[PDB]
């Protein structure tokens, strides 16, 4: 691909972090505690997945960033509308205001309503999330394998701000502590 070019500086959003994630200084890394961070609890917390968003809000044009991936057994990327529900169960879907692909139990799927097969030959330690407003289109690109396209979200109703999403997964494994973390420019 050649969207490197609508690079965009991410950072994470500690007041809609869950309440056991451990973001860094430079807001650019996230991974999930042991145990409660000693936060208070706010309305855009999510609160039964380790889920957090982006600071930055996209109404209009082209945006692509990078997540590191290495050695996480299950983690979603991808985008979401600003006013997605935060608090209690749902499903990843863009009926639900989400744009995600995600890694679990060894398999790749988009997360469409039901959910996709994805068809990846070389295991992505990074991955590249392109956002076309105005296009209606979220690609997702493994940046291991040469840039190979993973995924197209075509026909997008965005219906509303997009904010990139995140989710590190639970570590009920102990395989999984590794952190995502936003890659330089
Ligand atoms: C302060 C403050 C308020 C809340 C709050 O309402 N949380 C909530 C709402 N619905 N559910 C299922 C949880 N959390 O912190």
């Amino acid at each position: 691909h050649h969207h490197h070019h609508h690079m965009v500086h991410i950072t994470l959003d500690r007041n809609t972090a869950n309440s056991w994630l451990i973001i860094s200084k430079d807001r650019r890394q996230v991974r999930m505690g042991d145990t409660h961070q000693n936060v208070s609890d706010n309305k855009e917390r999510f609160s039964n997945y380790p889920m957090v968003l982006g600071a930055q809000r996209f109404s209009s044009g082209k945006m692509y960033w990078e997540v590191d991936v290495t050695q996480k057994e299950a983690w979603d990327l991808g985008v979401c509308r600003d006013s997605v529900q935060r608090k209690g169960q749902f499903s990843l879907s863009p009926e639900n205001g989400f744009w995600t692909i995600w890694l679990w139990q060894d398999s790749y799927e988009a997360g469409t309503s039901p959910q996709t097969t994805l068809h990846i030959q070389v295991p992505p330690c990074q991955i590249g999330i392109f956002v076309d407003y105005e296009a209606g289109v979220v690609s997702f690109y493994n940046i291991t394998d040469h840039g190979s396209l993973i995924y197209t979200f075509s026909e997008c109703v965005f219906a509303g701000p997009l904010r990139p999403f995140f989710n590190v997964g639970f570590n009920y494994s102990g395989g999984n502590a590794a952190p995502l973390k936003l890659c330089p420019l």
